[PDB]
């Protein structure tokens, strides 16, 4: 009985707001794509069940460039940009509380339930590509050559395995700017190492930084037990620079609604987004749907990949922690 | 006390048969106790002018 | 960092630490409790990492056998608690008295 | 450090420290205490940590 642009539901003058508030309240960013081009709001629009889409390379490049003279004339020409198949998903819901927590926030939320709600996806697409990416890349034996352990008995991360992990991109360098880490080692690092508390530029307040690089502090890393004492951890290295995305967008976007017998009322958003590595392929097999596929589905196994070696890019190291 | 808990959003999925609901939670009691405070001075003078001019 | 974990199902929430003057004489001692003005404005609370500490020497403290020392240090950085003020009415009042030669201030 | 904290309530208090100059020159010696211009303006006076020497 308020204002209340969500209750007087004003659908425009809002959706923009949120989805706008939520890729500049979230961060990666970056990290991974801002604002893709034209080509991902293209074939965003509006598609269907994949698979996916295709998501070309970039460019073109080629070898030889024949010796060219009289004859044996040109060869118009040569590709290997075929696939890259990778998953569209669909995700949604309503708010958990009454216009309880809708207008508990105030009187004119014009901003702030807006603001919520972009921080709420910004979390959202944080736990999704994280478990994404852990789930395939590492429990394979194709992607192995981006993965070094060392990893028993004798390694701190400090200052050397970080240097190896860095340079397994031997041709390709000043590529890494992100971090991801997991709580533990930054506890040893920020002891022995310099990781250093930067504002970095304007404006906001702040991050940490170890290198040159912009770390990334994440809560769910894998954990293994071995006997002894020992535990092994993740934390993924990749700053590739980058990742993509590209949103789409669903039917109504936000429905104010209420009920009956009870005393509530609820709000919605159930928006669609399409987020992946390229990278590796995406088959179809051992899953339900569709779609999408679920999260730990989405994780499980079976994924391939076709490039192979270079411009994946990500790279993980399973290290001792500080002992 | 009332507990809004924030956002507390999640996902769920869409799917052919099923619908989104909200949660509630086994709300209990809330429970706080309104606490009266309040004291002289000692002051003499003390107080108004020894704090000082103005 | 194990109590750090304790948060039940959070982590990354913390925000301050409650301390006895003790531990923090051990912290200073060894580690690199780092001395930060970071926020405004003014110089300066000790921070331990990334985080505020409330040091004060009123504390619990408890008492083993061979006189050793437990101590407390409640860690929450909960991000919060909370209080609401309410009022009285007559929130500050100015009076005299005849005998005894004053006149007393209250609030309340 | 000890001596430092035999205030155990009250901290960042510690501004001045006197000295006798035999042991300054142990601490020059092993310690970092280092010659800083600090206040606008003049020139200038030791400093053990943020602490002032005389």
């Amino acid at each position: 009985a308020y204002t209340k642009i969500s209750d007087v539901i004003v659908p425009e003058l809002f959706n923009p707001y949120v989805i706008n508030t939520t890729t500049q309240l979230s961060a990666f960013f970056q990290s991974g794509i801002a604002a893709t081009d034209d080509e991902l709001n293209a074939l965003a629009k509006k598609a269907g069940g994949g698979s996916t889409l295709n998501m070309p390379y970039w460019n073109d490049l080629d070898g030889d460039s024949q010796v060219l003279n009289d004859t044996d004339d040109l060869v118009p020409q040569k590709i290997n940009a075929g696939q890259d198949k990778a998953v569209l998903i669909l995700r949604g819901n309503a708010w958990s509380s009454h216009d309880l927590a809708a207008t508990l926030s105030g009187s004119d939320p014009m901003q702030a339930i807006g603001s919520r709600v972009a921080a709420y996806w910004a979390r959202e697409m944080q736990k999704i590509v994280f478990a994404e990416l852990a789930g395939v890349f590492s429990n394979d034996d194709m992607k192995d050559n981006k993965l070094d352990i060392s990893g028993t008995a004798d390694g701190i991360y400090s200052a050397e395995t970080f240097v190896d992990a860095s340079y397994k991109l031997g041709d390709h360098e000043s590529l890494l700017t992100a971090i991801g880490m997991h709580s533990a080692t930054m506890a040893s690092a920020v002891k022995q190492d310099l990781i250093e508390f930067v504002k970095d530029s304007q404006s906001g307040i702040r991050f940490p930084t170890y290198m040159n690089k912009r770390v990334i502090v994440d809560d769910s890393m894998p954990v293994e037990t071995l006997e002894d004492g020992t535990k092994v951890f993740t934390s993924y290295l990749f700053g590739a620079g980058a990742l993509g995305y590209a949103e789409g967008q669903p039917e109504v976007p936000t429905e104010t609604a209420r009920n009956a017998l009870g005393s509530q009322d609820i709000l919605i958003n159930r928006k669609h987004f399409v987020l992946h590595p390229r990278g590796v392929k995406f088959t179809e097999n051992a899953m339900a749907g569709t779609t999408p596929t679920d999260e730990e589905l989405a994780n499980g196994a079976n994924w391939q990949r076709v490039y192979d070696p270079k411009k994946i890019r990500i790279v993980q190291f399973k290290h001792r922690l500080q002992a």
